[PDB]
């Protein structure tokens, strides 16, 4: 592997495992587009299994990119349109706090204060809708963005109503099998368990909990093989061969909403390139302005997301205009700006 990129990244890494004591860490470069690979450490520090190219990571909110591109891809294929009200696709949502609030809301956070998350209570269909049915709103829509796993995960349930499909079946046929991600699961099957890293949260062995809108908020495990293709994919989106998948990326990197230098995508969030680094809190309300229509995907970005569960801390950044990009997958969550600084010291050394 060329010794630049080889050391710029050993060089990064080990100072940062052994400063946030991680216990296993997986690192893809994609480097004008062709993926590298290292490894470091244990998947399971009891039974002493080493992290591979194969070993499945939790990916936390960096599920929310899957979610965003599968919401792109209905949208291609007509099924749902962004600017449908909410109560298009569940009718049933009548309390009048609803009136106005509409798909491209949920998927944005910016339906006027949805919480973080979806409470713990919640274990019906029926649980579901009295707690969005009781939920009243801070703001009104489309005025603050508010990070929130129940309104992209809502967004992601009813994307895929019109389909008829599960959510996992539709993001399994419609995303994951055309780019030939076939290490990627929203639920590992026995079969992948040798494969399952742990998560380690304050020295203890865990793994995500069930949650509701778990699958579409923060609940897929990949390899840093089927990463590095996730990232691969969306930094070249036109090399893909089935339409509304291609147009459905497209869309998820389009900037809907600005606060201060950050766009809000569908899960992706985006800068412009050349991206200050020191641009890039349980609860941060920002006020947000809407870009009016929204830009199409800007290839000079440095384009994003970090992702967290109680045991797993990942990230993947990319640049499309310089075919650059990296994924981060660690068993340990640890602070995110220090995987921010890892991988901007790693891209902006190569780019
Ligand atoms: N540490 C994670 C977060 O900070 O968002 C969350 N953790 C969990 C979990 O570990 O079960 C579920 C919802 S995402």
């Amino acid at each position: 592997a060329p010794q630049q990129i080889n050391d710029i990244v050993h060089r990064t890494i080990t100072p940062l495992i052994e400063q946030q004591k991680i216990p296993g860490m997986a690192v893809a470069v994609i480097y004008q587009g062709k993926p590298y690979y290292f490894t470091w450490g244990y998947a399971d520090i009891a039974k002493k299994q080493p992290v591979t190219q194969q070993t499945l990571f939790e990916l936390g909110s960096v599920s929310k990119t899957f979610t965003g591109v599968l919401g792109g891809d209905a949208i291609a294929r007509g099924e749902i349109k962004l600017s449908d009200p909410t109560t298009k696709y569940w009718p049933e949502l009548t309390a009048k706090q609803w009136n106005g609030i509409t798909l491209l809301h949920l998927a944005t956070y910016t339906a006027g204060g949805l919480p973080l998350q979806v409470p713990d209570e919640v274990k019906s269909s029926s649980d579901l809708l009295r707690f969005y049915q009781n939920w009243q709103p801070a703001w009104a829509p489309g005025t603050q963005r508010l990070y929130a796993n129940s309104s992209i995960g809502l967004f992601g349930a009813l994307a895929v109503k019109p389909s008829g499909l599960s959510f996992e079946q539709a993001m399994q046929t419609r995303v994951f099998q055309p780019l030939k991600l076939n290490h990627t699961w929203i639920n590992v099957p026995p079969a992948e368990e040798k494969n399952y890293a742990w998560g380690y949260r304050e020295g203890k062995a865990v793994h995500v909990s069930p949650g509701a809108l778990d699958a579409e908020a923060y609940g897929v495990k990949s390899t840093i093989e089927d990463m590095a293709r996730w990232v691969q994919s969306n930094l070249k989106p036109l090399d893909i061969n089935e339409k509304t998948l291609q147009q459905g990326i497209q869309l998820a990197q389009s900037r809907y909403w600005q606060t201060g230098d950050m766009y809000q995508g569908l899960g992706w969030e985006m800068l412009d390139w050349p991206v200050n680094p020191d641009s890039i809190i349980a609860l941060a309300a920002r006020p947000v302005k809407a870009i009016t229509p929204p830009t199409p995907a800007v290839r000079a970005s440095w384009v994003h997301k970090t992702g967290a569960t109680g045991g797993f801390g990942s990230y993947v950044a990319f640049i499309p205009e310089k075919e650059l990009g990296i994924v981060m997958l660690a068993n340990k969550n640890y602070p995110n700006p220090a995987r921010v600084d890892a991988a901007w010291q790693i891209l902006n050394a190569l780019q």
